[PDB]
């Protein structure tokens, strides 16, 4: 029993494998619906570029962090 | 010499196919990315729910006309 089937699914097809400069990054919303062949991030770059990202990569993988973290300043 | 090639192609699957009263329509949405396997429809309904609809339906073809023109109100 589905519901709402009918859904425009946001998936990706490649992934910027450029190692993208965090500044660029203005912001990420990995992407993960479970009807899209494959996950990724969406590094929305300054631009607005959303730029689909292998999570699975080396530099998003620190990219993703600083992004993970550039919402709110934690405190110590 | 493409350019922003990793971006996530918002695209569908399925397609609302039954007549979706126009009231619970309370936006449209129309995709056609030169990314996507098949245009469509994103009724965004009352919900939020975005339901890719198919443009060459005829249930459609009315319920997008009123979204086509539940913006602004002309005037005579």
């Amino acid at each position: 029993q589905p519901d709402a089937i009918n859904a425009p699914v946001t998936c990706c097809y490649n992934f910027t494998n450029r190692k993208i400069s965090v500044q660029r990054l203005a912001s990420y919303r990995r992407i993960t619906s479970s009807k899209c062949p494959k996950e990724a991030v969406i590094f929305k770059t300054i631009v607005a570029k959303e730029i689909c990202a292998d999570p699975k990569q080396k530099w998003v993988q620190d990219s993703m962090d600083h992004l993970d973290k550039q919402t709110q300043t934690p405190k110590t």
